């Protein structure tokens, strides 16, 4: 079976490159000066970059927030597609399954476009500081500082695309989805995505001891980013009523 | 090449898609020859403002289209040098070769009165799929017209095996990066469909040419599938997430 997990892993590998046009791979290439992204840090670089990478300063980063949030909802969809078994479940899970995991996954794959001092934008032509999205006004006031918090804790754990592809798979295949129908077959899958995570964690990362639970801990952090996420924009939505939520966040985030 | 090597070839793709294929051809015409549950009605379906029945035999039709096209996929990964072909490529020979295939699996499903459904256990008849109303009616009579005629040639796994594996390795799909290898993969599978075809049917005279002609249907098909399609988001108008998994 071991050959079998191996397959597993090379399939959702495969699939992953093939629905995320940025890989943490490409991001590291990227920050790590070998490409070079335009640099976002005050209000007059974020004006120069719109004419030279793609008040309402803030708007104007939350909606920039909104369209790699659909788009990366819409990448997240693309390939739970090929986990083995998805498309093949309950249509109504297979919703709240998206429903559910693509926050968590969303914070996961931020972290591959994160460091120390800032955050990767626009498929990487851009950088924008972790400075001066602290320096945001204050509904949105440090909105990304626990973000950065959890992406400086999960890098350091150095899973490359390889691993997140599983890892995010299991995310997706939860069967504690509140409202799921049933239970079991998501389970079964998710058993055979831990079997081969356990597998590709231990080959490629033999000196790493505990790696497997040290990233299932992780978890713990994830889900409590997505709640105080939901707890802002609430409070966005009370006093921005004027701004707009994008049709596809809005049912994402209707608990 | 040597026929001992498309002979390989022949074989090694029919156990793949004996894999990748749960509900064959064969075991659909088993079946299909003199239970599964009949449609024939809207009391047979109803027994058998939230949504017309139409459009949720739609949305049905979506999701199964949705589960072949994740067979397909896995079907093609086992064709010698697909994934050593670019990613990309990859991605585009699926993205049109599915819907191809698809109608072409589709036919294994279907007799001149009907479809199997359900994983074999259901079967909605020719009549009832044309009673509804526009423009859901029109939809699936031109699969059966097709089904028809390429029935007639009567193919078997072993056969469409090969014949799908063809159809995927299309150079001409548009954005194509690299046409040559897919082309030299291709010109192998026809190499083995041919042999396939003279050994499997030996009366059957210019079977590879008629084979080959179907292809040209299967692409009207498709085409006016879209034309269907588009009169389809135009006049029937929503849950996004839902829409996204079927983009
Ligand atoms: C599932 C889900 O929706 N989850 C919530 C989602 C999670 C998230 C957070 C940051 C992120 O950065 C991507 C890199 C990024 N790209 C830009 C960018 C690009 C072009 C122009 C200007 C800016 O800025 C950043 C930080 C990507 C995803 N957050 C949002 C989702 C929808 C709408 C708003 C948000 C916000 O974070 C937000 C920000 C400011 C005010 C109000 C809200």
């Amino acid at each position: 079976e071991s050959a079998d997990l191996r397959a597993l892993a090379k399939h959702l590998y495969d699939s992953y490159i093939k629905s995320f046009p940025l890989t943490k791979a490409k991001a590291r290439a990227i920050l790590t000066g070998k490409k070079s992204p335009f640099v976002i840090y005050d209000m007059n670089s974020l004006m120069m970059g719109e004419d030279k990478i793609k008040k309402e300063v803030a708007i104007r980063i939350f909606q920039g927030c909104q369209f790699r949030s659909v788009e990366a909802v819409q990448e997240i969809t693309e390939y739970a597609k090929s986990i083995p078994g998805f498309v093949n479940l309950d249509l109504n899970d297979q919703v709240t399954l998206l429903k559910y995991g693509v926050h968590e996954i969303i914070y996961t794959m931020l972290a591959s476009l994160m460091n120390k001092d800032g955050v990767l934008i626009s498929e990487g032509q851009g950088f924008m500081t972790r400075e001066f999205l602290k320096s945001l006004r204050k509904p949105f006031g440090d909105f990304m500082e626990p973000k950065f918090e959890f992406a400086v804790k999960f890098n350091a754990l150095e899973l490359d695309d390889s691993d997140l592809a599983i890892f995010i798979a299991v995310i997706i295949l939860s069967g504690d989805r509140p409202g799921l129908l049933n239970v079991k077959p998501i389970e079964d899958i998710q058993d055979n995505l831990l079997q081969a995570l356990e597998l590709q964690l231990k080959l490629n990362h033999p000196e790493s001891s505990q790696l497997f639970a040290k990233l299932l801990q992780k978890m713990t952090d994830l889900r409590q980013i997505v709640t105080e996420h939901v707890q802002l924009l609430q409070v966005i939505k009370k006093t921005e009523t004027d701004m707009s939520l994008h049709p596809l966040l809005q049912e994402i985030y209707k608990d």
